[PDB]
């Protein structure tokens, strides 16, 4: 019993973290096979961050300008290209610690584990969610840049996130491993709008199922409701609209608790309208939206 | 910027987790050098759990009865002893993945990382605290038993916790790595009282410093107070009494924020008396007590 924001074990990713230096700038890189991946802003001097021409900056750079360290061992850079907002440095050595892996673009609402690093050394691991507005609320300091997010299916690491920026508002933006930003962000030091963040409704319902499963049942009410009536309330409170896809992926949790999705939706409606009244659910005084129905099922299995 | 319940990277401990079978019973063990450590209740059949004589049960057991698996590789058990509530199985192979490590008995209020395992496979990592009443509020299923808690100082893993039991009340009890329980618990299936849990006051103050440092300042008030006056309020609300030791370890955070400990204490007094009023601090509607002043300093450094 019990329910915790649990991260995937980080071992497989620790053995891939390297330090990448280019002039004065140091940040983290991801060493898979004979390629190192990092944010391309490693080639920027602080004086170019307002509006860098990344091509033009990269053009004044040759292989030997890139200092890739893995612990003690230096690596030799025998090729460099720029793919969207990441540098791919081809090195002489295949990573002997390279796990099985894929690159995946996740969708807003999905969760992943983050290994927060500094100078190519892992410092910490936490679980978080791609917010609907494609930001993440992480824990990143200067030099955390290039820190990666991942899921682990069996022996297979799926890398979904590389950290590039903290926004003027204190939240975090980054790319997939092909260097395409999540959201409307660019790797420039300008004031950039995140947009309105909404609550991931399907996740809040998964958490409610998690709570029922762990003995917290007080919010269960006599009522039920409609997908339409529910979504009307959802929009008022900046909750994402709930679809039949969402109802479908909540099925296993419906099945295990013997509570219909729409009766759970009706409990949620009331919590939204009446607040928590001073009560708590799985030790929280706030509605949690950073567990997927998959995360709840995994932890409860 | 940002603030997250961050765990230590788990890599160094993944390479130590093994499966231990004795009859029908399987749980996790910790393979360091030529010794495997696990909970001694691995020798119990479900019918002996009411009141086992562990000596007498161990006596009807020889080396070959113990099935220690590390991935695929079986290990050979050439010696077994019982130290308080753990089995030490001496095996033929030194763990080649053995990190530098110590065994440490932590104090209530201190935090550690937990690698939750099933059948000697790591599933998940989360951060938690030894509650004042020596329980932990973890996330453990059947077969999670033998899952370990640890801190990482540089290259040195300090193991502090081995998981033995969920209590009838849904919370978690376990031992240090020498097999001595934290708290008044025994490895018997009886109803056992945890006792009154209190809030770790020094941790709540560290979290408030964490919040000031990350731009959340609304709870800062005009008042100040006294260690005596404060502790009077602390006791009313089941907060641990604050000592000059606590004031002293909050010094670095005092120094960085330019806020005196006792002015922070006065902010806390008011939050305790007035509640949060619907506001939040670092995205929480509740006072968080599972970061130490060390944890706050590490994450903020
Ligand atoms: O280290 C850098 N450097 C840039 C990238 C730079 C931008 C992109 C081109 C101009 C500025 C940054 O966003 N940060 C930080 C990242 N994550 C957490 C931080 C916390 C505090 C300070 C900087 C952070
Ligand atoms: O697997 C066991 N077996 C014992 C140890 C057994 C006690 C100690 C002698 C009698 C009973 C146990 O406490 N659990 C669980 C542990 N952690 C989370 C669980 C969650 C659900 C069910 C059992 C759990």
């Amino acid at each position: 019993s019990g329910f915790r924001k649990m991260a995937f074990p980080s071992g497989k990713v620790e053995g891939c973290m390297v330090q990448v230096t280019c002039g004065t700038t140091t940040l983290n890189g991801l060493w898979l096979d004979d390629v190192v991946y990092c944010p391309r802003h490693v080639i920027c001097t602080s004086e170019d961050m307002l509006n860098p021409n990344y091509e033009d900056l990269l053009i004044r750079k040759s292989n030997h300008n890139f200092l890739v360290q893995a612990g003690n061992v230096q690596l030799r850079v025998i090729g460099h290209s720029m793919q969207n907002c990441v540098l791919k440095l081809k090195v002489d050595t295949a990573n002997p610690k390279t796990p099985k892996y894929k690159f995946v673009r996740i969708q807003p609402g999905q969760t992943f584990s983050v290994l927060a690093c500094y100078n190519g050394s892992p410092s910490g691991v936490y679980q978080c969610a791609m917010r609907p507005n494609f930001t993440i609320k992480g824990s990143f300091l200067n030099g955390s840049c290039g820190s990666v997010g991942f899921n682990i299916d069996y022996d297979c690491v799926s890398f979904c996130y590389m950290h590039h920026m903290e926004l003027p508002t204190g939240v975090h933006a980054g790319t997939d491993l092909e260097g395409n930003f999540y959201g409307p962000f660019v790797d420039r030091q300008t004031a950039q709008a995140a947009g309105t963040d909404t609550t991931i409704t399907v996740n809040v319902l998964a958490w409610l199922y998690a709570a029922v499963i762990n003995g917290d049942r007080w919010f269960l009410n006599r009522f039920t409701t409609t997908l339409n009536d529910f979504n009307l309330v959802a929009m008022k409170y900046n909750y994402e609209p709930l679809t039949q896809d969402h109802v479908d992926i909540l099925g296993p949790l419906s099945a295990q608790t013997g509570i219909a999705v729409l009766d759970m939706c009706a409990s949620l409606k009331e919590l939204l309208q009446n607040g928590m009244n001073g009560r708590t659910i799985l030790g929280s005084a706030l509605l949690e939206d950073e567990f997927t129905p998959f995360d709840v099922v995994r932890q409860c299995s």
